[PDB]
């Protein structure tokens, strides 16, 4: 499969989440992604066909992970957005008050703008602490997912977002949406990984 930010995978034929971004690790392939996706060595799917396997994850307290991947997956530096794509050109982390955008599988490509860094996310399972805050829309199904400004820069993977019952917090004004993302940098050196660029 071609791997590209923001597409459908799915983990041990169940729950579904979008892809973070195509990295390598020496000669290995692989993809971040977020920690409550997937266990370590869950099965990670792409149009039905395996892809490989969850490698590494740390959720709760930080909410990240990386997936291995065989070999005949063509890792690619973009992520989607529609029919296009948005080149990944390298991660320089963006300031509070800069807008940025997000692709998933659920509500597919959304902008806003960063509003607050290093908040604490209350998931069920435990904190997750050293979260940015959006104010991008998002919906189940987003998480894993990466945020990126439109000048190419990667900024993390979705975590978490005030979902509504309708699944997303699309349908509220931005001003009360807080969707959460894992910054990449400390998921990059944490494992080691170099992001794909183009």
């Amino acid at each position: 499969a071609n791997i590209v930010g923001g597409i459908e995978y799915s983990i041990n034929n169940a729950s579904l989440c979008s892809v973070g971004f195509s990295v390598t690790r020496g000669a290995t392939k692989g993809f971040v992604t977020a920690g409550h996706c997937g266990t370590v060595n869950a099965t990670a799917r792409i149009g039905g066909a395996v892809v490989g396997t969850f490698a590494a994850r740390v959720f709760p307290g930080n909410d990240r992970a990386w997936v291995s991947l065989t070999s005949a997956q063509t890792l690619l530096p973009r992520v989607a957005n529609g029919s296009s794509f948005v080149t990944v050109r390298g991660s320089t982390e963006a300031a509070v008050g800069a807008a940025v955008c997000r692709s998933g599988r659920t509500t597919g490509y959304q902008c806003g703008t960063i509003t607050a860094k290093n908040v604490t996310a209350n998931y069920a399972e435990g904190a997750v602490r050293g979260l940015t805050q959006g104010n991008a829309c998002a919906g189940r199904g987003d998480s894993g997912g990466s945020w990126i400004t439109s000048a190419g820069q990667a900024q993390g993977v979705m975590s978490g977002a005030n979902v509504q019952s309708n699944g997303n917090n699309c349908g509220i004004p931005a001003s009360q949406r807080s969707s959460l993302f894992e910054r990449l940098q400390p998921i990059l050196s944490q494992y080691g990984l170099s992001l794909v660029t183009g």
